[PDB]
C-alpha cells in the first residue's frame, strides 16, 4: 500500500509529490544557509526519471546509492528563515553510511531512523527553498 | 518482520530491548508518566486473542487512549532527554484520526515527531528499564 510519513517543515511554497520509486539512484541536496532544494533520480517501471524539488540556489551534495544500498534514515531541522519556515538542515543515512545533515540553520529538529524498511520516495513543499519534506516507506 | 516497517527507536541506548511486534488491532494505549514517561501498556488483538503488554517501568500516572472502531493512531511525538544520568523519554504523545493525546511527561529534551500522512501505527518496540528509554513503531497502510 502507501505509507507516507512526515512532511516536516513550514506550509509555504507549493506541494510536491514524487510518488514511490522502484529504486532510488541518487539524491542531491543543494544548500546554503538553509536547504534550497533536492533532486531525485530513480527508476520507475522501466524508466529512469529525475525530479527537482525546491529553489535553484545552493551548493550540491550528492548521495549515490551503490549496489544493495538503501536510504534507511532522514534527519534535519525545521527553521524560520528570514520569515519562512523551511528546512534549515537535512541529511540521510544509508545502510552503509551517514550523510550531512547539509544547511547551516538550526531550528526544531526531526529524525527518522528506519529499523526495518526503506525510503522509496519523497513529497512535501517547495519554493525558493525546500519548505517541507516527507518520504514514502516500503518493506 | 515479513514486510514489516519499523520506524524509529527514539530515545536512549539504556535499559532492555522490548518488541511488541505488530498487532492485528490496537485496542488502547496507556501512558504512565511523571517527570518522564515511565512505561506504556498496550492492549491489542493478535491472531484472535486479546493480549496486554507492559513496557518501560511500573511508576507514573495512567493516561489511556481508547481507540473506538474506525479510529487509528496516526502520529507520535515526544522528547528525548537525559534524566538524572539516563537518556529516556521525558514526553510522549499520540494523535488519532479524530483527536490528539498528550504529550505526557514533564521533562524537556531533543524533540521528535512522526506525523503519518498515510498509514497508521500498528505496533511498538524499544527499550525499557526504570523508565521508557526508547520507543519506536510498526507502520502499515
Amino acid at each position: 500500500g502507501a505509507i507516507k510519513v512526515g512532511a516536516w517543515g513550514g506550509n509555504g511554497g507549493s506541494a510536491f509529490d514524487m510518488g514511490p520509486a522502484y529504486r532510488i539512484i541518487s539524491v542531491k541536496i543543494f544548500s546554503g544557509d538553509v536547504v534550497d532544494g533536492v533532486d531525485v533520480t530513480f527508476t520507475y517501471y522501466g524508466k529512469t526519471e529525475t525530479r527537482h524539488y525546491g529553489g535553484s540556489g545552493g551548493t550540491p551534495h550528492e548521495i549515490v546509492l551503490q549496489e544493495g544500498e538503501y536510504l534507511v534514515g532522514m534527519a534535519g531541522e525545521v527553521a524560520n528563515y528570514h520569515g519562512a519556515v523551511v528546512l534549515g538542515k537535512l541529511g540521510f543515512s544509508t545502510n552503509k553510511k551517514a550523510y550531512g545533515p547539509f544547511g547551516n540553520t538550526g531550528g526544531t529538529p526531526f529524525s527518522l531512523p528506519i529499523a526495518a524498511g526503506k525510503i522509496s520516495g519523497f513529497f512535501g513543499r517547495g519554493g525558493k527553498f525546500l519548505d517541507a519534506i516527507g518520504v514514502y516507506l516500503e518493506p
